């Protein structure tokens, strides 16, 4: 009765962007993004190297997003579409047996970190961030992702926007079609 799509990847692959893209042209469609799921400033930690703890799970609120999940899903019954975008998804257990569609954004080490240094942050990205905590963390999770047993379909986030867009949307229409 409903359709929950994922979109996860490294951060600046793209995510916000395809799910906005989605979300104009999909009826019936919502949008829930992790990052509004994060945990106070005072709340994270700073490993031994003074490296605040972002790109983990520990640094975000996930049952407070399940349960915002579970209230889009139950007022739904009342075909409604979900898109759960975030850079951390397929590695945190409770979703796996949620997922109607998964889509993963890859873009490389240089673009990722060239990316990265336009957008200013809070707490702003500290010396030698990027190279510290960010992609060793993102590594850790596509580590965490070789025993994904469900299916991820793998997008190129060096694509065109719209021929991203394109790709999911086609598909989401041939997945839909099955319905
Ligand atoms: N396909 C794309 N090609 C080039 N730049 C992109 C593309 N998609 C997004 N961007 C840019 O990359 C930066 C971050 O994009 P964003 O959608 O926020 O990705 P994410 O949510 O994964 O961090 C912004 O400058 C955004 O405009
Ligand atoms: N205040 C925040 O929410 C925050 C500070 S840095 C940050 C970044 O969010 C990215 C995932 O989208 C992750 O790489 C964090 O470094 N978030």
């Amino acid at each position: 009765k409903t359709f929950i799509i994922g979109i996860s990847g490294v951060t600046n692959s793209g995510k916000t962007t395809l799910a906005k893209n989605l979300q104009k042209h999909l009826p019936n469609c919502s949008v829930i993004s992790q990052d509004d799921f994060f945990k106070p400033e005072s709340e994270i930690e700073t490993d031994k190297n003074g490296f605040l703890q972002y790109d983990v799970l520990e640094a975000l609120n996930m049952e407070k997003m399940m349960s915002a999940i579970s209230c889009w899903m139950e007022s739904a019954r009342h075909i409604p579409i979900l898109i759960i975008e975030g850079f951390l998804l397929f590695n945190y257990k409770p979703l796996d047996t949620i997922w109607n569609r998964s889509y993963f954004l890859t873009i490389p080490y240089e673009e990722c970190k060239r990316r990265r240094s336009t957008r200013v942050y809070q707490p702003p990205d500290s010396p030698g961030y990027f190279d510290g905590h960010v992609w060793p963390m993102y590594l850790k999770y596509r580590q965490e992702m070789q025993d994904i047993t469900w299916e991820v379909v793998y997008l190129d986030g060096t694509k065109s926007e719209e021929d991203l867009f394109l790709q999911v949307y086609e598909d989401l229409i041939q997945e839909l079609a099955k319905q």
